[PDB]
DNA sequence: TAGGGTCCTAGGACC
DNA sequence: GTCCTAGGACCC
């Protein structure tokens, strides 16, 4: 056997970071997002705006019409990185088996640990009180045998607590489980998976594996396998960014090309920028351009090219407008970069 | 009805 | 098989 997996999770994470900034946000209901006027949406929110309904991923328009008082903030996102970088260098102060997973959570193995007596809830507790103490901020933690386990854990007593799942627990925790709260398992195959009859794992486990590879591919084995507690998958710590992207959605949608070229030419330093900041030589291993249309269906356009250059992702988006945008509106123009393999 | 990403699928090209 | 490209589901 059995693995100790911790799953550390920052509780609120943008908006805890700017109520410790400005403590005058304590309060109110906030939340980090884009105004109305631009179209955006919320990435997270306080627990004063959350008691309305406001959550992340929802239109901003809808966050406020929920709640009237809502306090829009932008987003700082080096005051994230830089708390990101704090909590991983805690976790490092236990173990070097962390898997980040982005900038507020991490996957820790402490099998082999020696720290707390052993003990993966001991471990937990005062990391997280470690993290209190340094950064101000608050954390929940999941104890469990395997990631996935765990991560559904540290969701269960949020905020400020953590949850712990023993061998001897996991099956009556399967049971009951929603099959939605399996990471992966979205609204589009929870959706599909109800259409059949199937809501929990315990659901998932009276039925044929043979059935479910047909029907999911190679999805299918991996719920069959999560409604068991089976995830064999390694804490891993090698992981390496792939891509990066740069796109921008404008207050009103554009139906000219100029427009667009206008756009592009504002985008393309900011992503020459962050590539350099990884790839200072700017060789790369493919580049694009992304249009999202009015009716929101959306293009990408993408090649073998060798090194960022700005004519070519012009070049490739007048294609793209010409050959696919078939008259409708655009409300968003990126550009991107798939980096090289090592 | 964002912007930052990962992983998977699938057809044709190419070997 | 494996590369190329496009698109979709999903996560934070
Ligand atoms: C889910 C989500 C998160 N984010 C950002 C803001 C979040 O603070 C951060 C981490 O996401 P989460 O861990 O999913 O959420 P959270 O920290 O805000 O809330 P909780 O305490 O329930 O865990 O990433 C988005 O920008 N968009 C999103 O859709
Ligand atoms: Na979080």
């Amino acid at each position: 056997g059995s693995r100790k997996i911790i799953h550390v999770d920052m509780d609120c994470f943008f908006a805890a970071v700017e109520m410790r900034d400005n403590p005058a946000l304590r309060d109110i209901p906030i939340a980090i997002g884009g105004s109305r006027e631009r179209r955006g949406v919320i990435s997270t929110a306080n627990y004063p705006a959350r008691k309305f309904g406001v959550r992340s991923a929802m239109p901003t328009g809808m966050a406020l019409k929920l709640c009237p008082h809502l306090t829009l903030l932008p987003g700082r996102f080096d005051a994230y990185k830089e708390a990101s970088n704090h909590i991983r260098e805690i976790f490092s102060r236990y173990t070097s088996r962390i898997e980040p997973l982005s900038l507020d959570e991490a996957y820790l193995d402490v099998t082999d640990s020696v720290h707390c007596h052993g003990s993966a809830t001991l471990i937990a507790q005062e990391i997280r009180q470690t993290i209190f103490n340094e950064l101000q901020l608050t954390a929940s933690a999941g104890v469990a045998p395997v990631k996935f386990l765990a991560k559904i854990a540290s969701d269960m007593n949020k905020p400020n607590g953590q949850f712990v799942i023993t061998p001897a627990e996991v099956p009556a925790f399967l049971q009951t489980l929603p099959l939605a709260k399996i990471p992966g398992v979205g609204k589009v195959s929870a959706a599909k998976l109800e259409a059949m009859g199937l809501r929990t794992c315990g659901d998932v486990q009276k039925c044929d594996l043979v059935m479910l590879l047909k029907r999911f591919g190679k999805f299918g084995r991996i719920l069959w396998e999560r409604s068991q507690g089976i995830d064999e998958r390694d804490v891993n710590s090698e992981r390496l960014r792939k891509s990066v992207g740069v796109e921008r959605t404008m207050a009103e949608d554009i139906h000219h090309w100029s427009e667009c070229e206008a756009i592009i030419e504002r985008l393309y330093p900011e992503l020459e920028r962050r590539l350099a900041k990884v790839k200072p030589d700017l060789l790369i291993a493919r580049q694009g351009v992304k249009l999202k249309f009015d009716d929101f269906q959306q293009t990408t356009q993408e090649h073998v090219w060798p090194r960022l250059n700005k004519a070519d992702l012009i070049a490739t988006a007048r294609k793209t407008w010409d050959e696919r945008r078939g008259g409708r509106g655009v409300r968003l123009v990126g550009l991107h970069v798939t980096l090289l393999d090592p």
